[PDB]
């Protein structure tokens, strides 16, 4: 595919060598004051989602446009107070959610946003913002709307002094820094199998299959207890340590951990080891993310947890993983779902997770550098 859009952009071309580390131009010191032109009869709008109203419209906008399975099966379904969670962490800017409105009717029809983060890339740490949420309303799809979208949160961005982004997608751009690959794991196998997430291998029964993954009832690591006020520091000390083998990262502050991991019920969920000293070793946690099931008679939702950041120093990992899982089942979750990076392949086979279709690629902007695999990305994006 020729990429009329992103061979304009400061990014690697694909099938570019890249042994070099550092940005593809130089910082803008004069930045376009005008928002760009969207075509006639479309306006920009900065979302205050402060606005119990204007989250209800995002909300809808990405429950009705947001990313599906490509048998347009699923659809995710963020909940408003999740979006405020991903959407308004610390250092948070209301012009960085940034709405497309219909000039007659201010109907919401488009949606990106910025939030920002420091980044370690190999080297070095740079301040950044990562990209999500980017979404145009399926009536205007392939008319050129997302280029301006991407265009203006890159000025707005530019505005704050910014001048690299990390993001992830489904498709193929140039050019990706790494190349990860969903797994899941099944915890209520009947229901995955009755809307057409699994299927029964036809060797094997139902009842088998439920034999297969059974979990036990409660965890077995002595200690586990969820999160608490107490534990943000050494949370944040755990992670920041933990987090310095891989190649790309996140440098999260204090405050960053505490919106980050501290629990939210139907959000986030951090479980922390305390051992028989009263010392906090290691940690677990995943986010809730629930997918909207189109055109099943009796199933309409399904709940699915996200592997976060799980960080191990005195617990196996595969212990840690397994008490995961058995957290996720008590919850109610459906599926378990994780990455196979960090070192998350040295649990996924053993603890029966299934290798699912869907790639996430893993981008910088304005950021050259060489790939890696997928055991050195150490950044996950809601
Ligand atoms: C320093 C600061 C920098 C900040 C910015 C950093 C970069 C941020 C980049 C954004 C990070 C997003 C992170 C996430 O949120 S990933 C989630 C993306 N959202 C969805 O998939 C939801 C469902 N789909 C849609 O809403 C639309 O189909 C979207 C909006 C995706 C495309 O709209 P539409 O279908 O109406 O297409 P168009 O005709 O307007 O535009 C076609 C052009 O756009 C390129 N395209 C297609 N899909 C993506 C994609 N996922 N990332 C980047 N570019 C994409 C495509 O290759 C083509 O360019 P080229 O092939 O001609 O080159
Ligand atoms: C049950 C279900 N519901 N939906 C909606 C889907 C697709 C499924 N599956 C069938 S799936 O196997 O679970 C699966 C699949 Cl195929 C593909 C992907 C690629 C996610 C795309 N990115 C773009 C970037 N964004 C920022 C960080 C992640 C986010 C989304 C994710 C999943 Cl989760
Ligand atoms: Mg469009």
């Amino acid at each position: 595919r020729s990429y009329q859009f992103w061979d304009t952009q400061p990014v690697p071309k694909l099938g570019e060598v890249v042994n070099t580390h550092g940005p593809v131009e130089p910082d803008k010191d004069n930045i376009r004051q005008e928002p760009y032109t969207l075509p006639q009869g479309f306006t920009w709008d900065a979302l205050d989602l402060g606005d119990r109203g204007v989250l209800k419209e995002l909300y809808t906008l990405l429950n009705e446009n947001y990313v599906e399975d490509d048998d347009n099966m699923f659809r995710f379904d963020y909940s408003p107070e999740f979006l405020l969670w991903a959407l308004r962490p610390p250092g948070w800017l209301p012009q960085w959610h940034c709405g497309v409105r219909v000039v007659s009717s201010r109907k919401l029809v488009g949606f990106i946003s910025a939030i920002p983060a420091n980044i370690h890339i190999y080297d070095t740490e740079k301040k950044m913002v990562e990209i999500n949420f980017l979404c145009v309303h399926k009536k205007l799809r392939s008319k050129r709307v997302a280029p301006v979208l991407i265009r203006e949160i890159t000025r707005r961005v530019h505005l704050e002094g910014i001048f690299q982004a990390v993001y992830t997608a489904g498709v193929v751009l140039p050019k990706p820094v790494g190349t990860c690959r969903y797994w899941h794991r099944s915890l209520n196998p009947r229901k995955l199998i009755e809307v057409k997430f699994s299927h029964l291998s036809r060797n094997m029964t139902m009842q088998r299959t439920m034999k297969l993954y059974r979990l036990p009832e409660t965890p077995k690591t002595a200690g586990l207890r969820p999160m608490e006020t107490k534990d943000i520091p050494v949370v944040h000390q755990l992670l920041t340590r933990y987090l310095k083998q891989f190649h790309l990262t996140p440098v999260m502050s204090q405050e960053e951990v505490e919106h980050w991991f501290y629990p939210q019920e139907n959000i986030i969920d951090t479980f922390v080891v305390e051992n028989a000293n009263g010392e906090v070793t290691d940690f677990l946690s995943f986010y809730t993310l629930p997918s909207t099931i189109m055109n099943h008679p009796t199933h309409k939702s399904l709940k699915a947890a996200y592997s976060f950041y799980n960080v191990h120093t005195q617990t196996p990992l595969l212990d840690l993983m397994s008490d995961a899982l058995v957290l996720a089942k008590m919850k109610g979750f459906d599926v378990f779902n994780a990455l196979d990076l960090m070192e998350n392949k040295t649990f996924l086979e053993k603890l029966k997770f299934g290798i699912g279709d869907g790639n996430l690629q893993y981008y910088l902007y304005n950021w050259k550098c060489p790939s890696m695999g997928a055991e050195k990305v150490g950044l996950v994006l809601q």
